[PDB]
């Protein structure tokens, strides 16, 4: 899905992006960042990866998947994303 | 948290992990192996589920190094142990982005 497009498209860290998740997922029963994490520790692709995959599923399944894709491109062009790229996940 | 990250990424077995834990908690409050031990299979115990214990006991343990601020030296044990057992090069990358 969109969901797995976007964490592979990403080349935010973690360590930014779960501010911009725990933004997005605000009203929703989505699992927190220390949730998400801890999930993935228990139930143990690169681990970062997987944490941003895990993150982005969650957005998708609790309906804040366009909301985390708009404020991932906003992040991604502050840290000097080339606008070709966008365009890649703007399709 | 990093604590999190840590216990995803390590493969050691507690036997082996515990020893790390052992050696950097020195000077600290944090608790010994068979608290962690004990603690852990109770609440594995009051939850049950199908999460290694192993694991829980691991989360616990780094979680517990974050709390009383020896998380960056397991680290680093954790990672000279993971390199004694021949731990991928490209993997030990990936946890050292912390």
């Amino acid at each position: 899905s969109n969901a797995e497009r976007l964490a592979a498209w990403t080349r935010l860290p973690w360590e930014g992006l779960r501010y911009s998740y725990n933004r997005e997922r605000r009203g929703t029963a989505a699992r927190s960042c220390p949730q998400l994490e801890a999930d993935v520790a228990l139930k143990a692709i690169p681990l970062e990866r997987q944490l941003i995959l895990e993150a982005c599923r969650e957005a998708e399944r609790f309906g804040f998947l366009h909301e985390l894709s708009i404020a991932i491109v906003e992040m991604e062009r502050l840290n000097k994303r080339p606008e070709a790229e966008v365009e890649e996940i703007a399709k």
